[PDB]
């Protein structure tokens, strides 16, 4: 009985939170209520197969309970629909189908969080709920989110309430880590994202070589062997966390945290703290954990990989486990390089051998490989090195705008919101990378934009419209980067009319947190950029001017929002000129 073990394992609390989790993600339209139900429902049968697993239907697969379970509901069709084409599916056709409807950017009111008096209310009322709906809410929203990380998100949560709806200040002491956490989410949302995008669109090889190297940069006193273990470990993780299979994955997660903390002597000497936390804390922990320091004495790759014969006979033997140690041995090299160049390197080397091997003297052609990976290098570090540069005269606001102007003169079609959104997270690697020396600027900022590139290539697909987008996302994973980079400004695109609509604001803008003024200025830039790409000097930041004097003169104005819709004719028109 699978269920029954999935219990033992996990515990009842952890079990039943999971559960919840994945019901919530299989159908994100669903109200709270109904997917409580079916949570206790499943726990109850579950209980019953611990008390006898040959109970009657204790042998079936979580995914034919789940479904069943879920199929009660979904089947209510003008309200849910689509839904209802999989319920009318049977296993495993069933489980696809739902996977298959994931929403990335599904219509579902914005959470505005109400005033703390009403929130610690809620919390001391019923606090089992209280968690349930946080993360109920948060699944729905993030239905790939690393569902055994949620547990640890709804942890520091519950932590906030206890803590802070006993202060003297509520507000003072919760709303600071309620927004940490925010933050925290979403990169973590995002972080999740793009494993499952490795896995689901590009396969299991690419994701291992992802990992390979990213456990070499992190473990690398540890040997080959022991790093290969770890990766096919955390591999099984995420293939089954983003399939669904949370149950199974958060069991995995704990063994894989349990064989770790008992081999810290094969694997790493950062591990001591990790080891010594509870259960939750110490994943994250592992999964968080700063690079081991490099093995003082290595001796140069050459040996092996450029001057030995038997690299051909090697490659062809035995292909995989070859490139596979090539890659660790350069990944332990360098924690200063960045994963998605250092697979970079790795599909050089390859293609490299590939047509060297192909015997007139491959000795020779392959000696130089060492001299392809050069480029390769530089062209992440000068952008790099630039663009903190240019960070570092705007701060983080300004630069943002310079990306948004950039981005969207790259791929117009793309949808504002996802625009604005994007290249706040794209200004945003300026504030979490440029600070560090140059021995963390890299990794830090190209694996951070891997992250936030994969959110453009996911929000873009749900709705195509640009070609380049589509493009750049379908290539191939560790060129996306450079594929957007040599992106410029699009001939093709027709530019847009003009609306009088998207330049009138209202009087709501004069009340608005500095976030949200940021994001309007932004929205009504990227507007502006898509009605004139081709023209665009400092004629924009004209413009820009013009709107933000308009909204100065017009909040001050009082009156009712008689301003900004008189001035609003005005400047709509001005704009087009200037
Ligand atoms: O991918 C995230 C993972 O990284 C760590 O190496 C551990 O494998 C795991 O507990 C954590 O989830």
């Amino acid at each position: 009985s699978e269920v029954a073990h999935r219990f033992k394992d996990l515990g009842e609390e952890n079990f039943k939170a999971l559960v919840l989790i994945a019901f919530a993600q299989y159908l994100q339209q669903c109200p709270f209520e109904d997917h409580v139900k079916l949570v206790n429902e499943v726990t109850e049968f579950a209980k019953t197969c611990v008390a006898d697993e040959s109970a009657e239907n204790c042998d079936k697969s979580l995914h034919t309970l789940f479904g069943d379970k879920l199929c009660t509901v979904a089947t209510l069709r003008e309200t849910y629909g689509e839904m209802a084409d999989c319920c009318a599916k049977q296993e495993p056709e069933r489980n696809e189908c739902f996977l298959q409807h994931k929403d990335d950017n599904p219509n579902l009111p914005r959470l505005v969080r109400p005033e703390v008096d009403v929130m610690c209310t809620a919390f001391h009322d019923n606090e089992e709920t209280f968690l349930k709906k946080y993360l109920y809410e948060i699944a729905r929203r993030h239905p790939y989110f690393y569902a055994p990380e949620l547990l640890f998100f709804a942890k520091r949560y519950k932590a906030a309430f206890t803590e802070c709806c006993q202060a003297a200040d509520k507000a003072a002491c919760l709303l600071p880590k309620l927004d940490e956490l925010r933050d925290e989410g979403k990169a973590s949302s995002a972080k999740q994202r793009l494993k499952c995008a490795s896995l689901q669109k590009f396969g299991e090889r690419a994701f291992k070589a992802w990992a390979v190297a990213r456990l070499s940069q992190r473990f690398p006193k540890a040997e080959f062997a022991e790093v290969s273990k770890l990766v096919t470990d955390l591999t099984k993780v995420h293939t089954e966390c983003c399939h669904g299979d949370l149950l199974e994955c958060a069991d995995d997660r704990a063994d894989l945290a349990k064989y770790i903390c008992e081999n810290q002597d094969s694997i790493s000497s950062k591990l001591k703290e990790c080891c010594e936390k509870p259960l939750l804390e110490k994943s994250h922990c592992i999964a968080e954990v700063e690079n081991d320091e490099m093995p003082a004495d290595l001796p140069s790759l050459a040996a092996d990989f450029v001057e030995s014969k038997d690299v051909c006979k090697n490659y062809a033997e035995a292909k995989d486990v070859f490139l596979g140690m090539f890659l660790y041995e350069y990944a332990r090299r360098h924690p200063d390089y960045s994963v998605v160049l250092l697979l970079r390197l790795a599909k050089t080397y390859e293609t490299t051998l590939e047509k060297c091997c192909a015997a007139a003297d491959p000795h020779e052609c392959y000696a130089k490989v060492f001299d392809e990976f050069k480029p390769l290098v530089e062209e992440p570090q000068n952008l790099i090195k630039q663009n903190c540069e240019l960070f570092e005269q705007l701060g983080e606001y300004k630069f943002q705008n310079a990306l948004l102007v950039r981005y969207t003169k790259k791929v117009p079609q793309v949808s504002t919101p996802t625009l604005v959104e994007v290249s706040r997270n794209l200004g945003k690697v300026g504030s979490k990378c440029c600070k560090h020396p140059e021995a963390k600027r890299m990794p830090c900022a190209e694996d951070y934009l891997s992250v936030v590139l994969n959110q453009l290539c996911v929000l873009h697909e749900k709705t195509p419209v640009s070609d380049r987008v589509t493009k750049c996302c379908t290539e191939s994973l560790v060129n996306r980067r450079p594929c957007f980079s040599a992106l410029e400004v699009d001939e093709t695109y027709v530019p847009k009319e003009f609306n009088a609509e998207t330049f009138t604001f209202h009087a709501d803008i004069c009340t608005l947190s500095e976030k949200e003024r940021q994001i309007k200025k932004q929205t009504a830039l990227v507007e502006l950029v898509k009605h004139k790409p081709k023209a665009t000097k400092e004629q924009l930041k004209a413009v820009m001017d013009d709107f933000a004097a308009f909204v100065e003169k017009c909040c001050k104005a009082d009156d009712k929002e008689t301003c900004f819709a008189e001035e609003g004719k005005k400047l709509v028109a001005a704009s087009q000129a200037a």
